[PDB]
């Protein structure tokens, strides 16, 4: 039950939804952007840059596959057939034998561009800032969860 | 070496250091409530909830150490005698059996408190506000990611 429970224990609710909807509208011409730090971050770094062994090639398939991933975090909907495709998401990288702690450095890049984001577009209305700056520490943290989770 | 590696993925400088301890001085005053905060949270949740049967003194207690948690978190240093008792903590968890996915609920609920706080503080500098959000993600994944280390 680790979505449901953890959705009861951060408050989970419709409003986080809109958040993050209104998110998907001003972050989503940036995916391409954000794929990029993501991918340039793993190449830059000697340890996290061994699991990238395909070349020129593999980049280009797995910025796709992370564009769709943002495409979904963002736009949902967040229930059990999302949350089960998360599952197996985090099963592919135990069984590609990655070390865990990649995912919370991998996770970070991700929460650093996308809280610039949406300050970026949200800052003039605080409220909606605020609402919209919970909503993405939520799913964020949630995704975390999921896939760590699969490691177990 | 989780903290060592991953600091250099994040790109844990100097700065997030000073950043962090900025907002220190800023936040304090309110840890008493973020504490406060974070039990609510427990208490009112149906499975994390009946790990806290120890009575009001254990509750109290858990509230000082949780303080102490928070100041060191923002106060630093941020060294290997303080990744070391992180460690511990983690094993705290492990050792009384709470299933890890709380700890990602717990984590948010001080992320969304903390996230608030810098805000609050500094939003008449976009530009520091950027550097204190950045460090305050960074030193909550990197929390996370040493205590789920733990759990393995
Ligand atoms: C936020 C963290 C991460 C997310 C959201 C993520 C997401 C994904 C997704 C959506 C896939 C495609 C799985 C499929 O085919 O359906 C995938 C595959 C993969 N990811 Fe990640 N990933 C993350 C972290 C990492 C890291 C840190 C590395 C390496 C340093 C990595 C390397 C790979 C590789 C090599 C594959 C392909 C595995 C194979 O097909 O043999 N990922 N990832
Ligand atoms: C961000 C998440 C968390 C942090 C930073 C945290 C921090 C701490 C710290 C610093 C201690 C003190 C260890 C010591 O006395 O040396 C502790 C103990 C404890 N925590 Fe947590 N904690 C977290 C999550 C949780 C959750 C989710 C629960 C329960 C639902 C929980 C229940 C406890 C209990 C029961 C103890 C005391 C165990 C004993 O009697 O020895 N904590 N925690
Ligand atoms: C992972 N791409
Ligand atoms: C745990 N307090
Ligand atoms: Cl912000």
């Amino acid at each position: 039950t680790v979505f449901e429970e953890l959705k009861r224990y951060v408050g989970w609710g419709d409003g986080d939804e809109r958040a993050l909807r209104s998110l998907h509208g001003a972050a989503a011409p940036h995916f391409p952007r954000l794929a990029e730090e993501f991918y340039d971050r793993i190449l830059g770094h000697e340890g996290a840059r061994t699991a990238l062994v395909g070349g020129e090639s593999q980049v280009g398939h797995l910025k796709v596959t992370m564009i769709a991933w943002l495409d979904e975090l963002l736009g949902g909907p967040w229930d059990e057939a999302y949350w089960d495709r998360r599952y197996r998401i985090g099963r592919v990288h135990v069984r590609i034998g990655l070390p865990q702690h990649y995912m919370f450095g991998a996770m970070n890049v991700h929460r650093t561009g996308l809280a610039r984001l949406a300050y970026e577009r949200f800052h003039g209305d605080p409220p909606e800032l605020e609402r919209v700056r919970n909503a993405l520490g939520k799913v964020l943290d949630l995704e975390l969860a999921v896939m760590l989770h699969t490691y177990r």
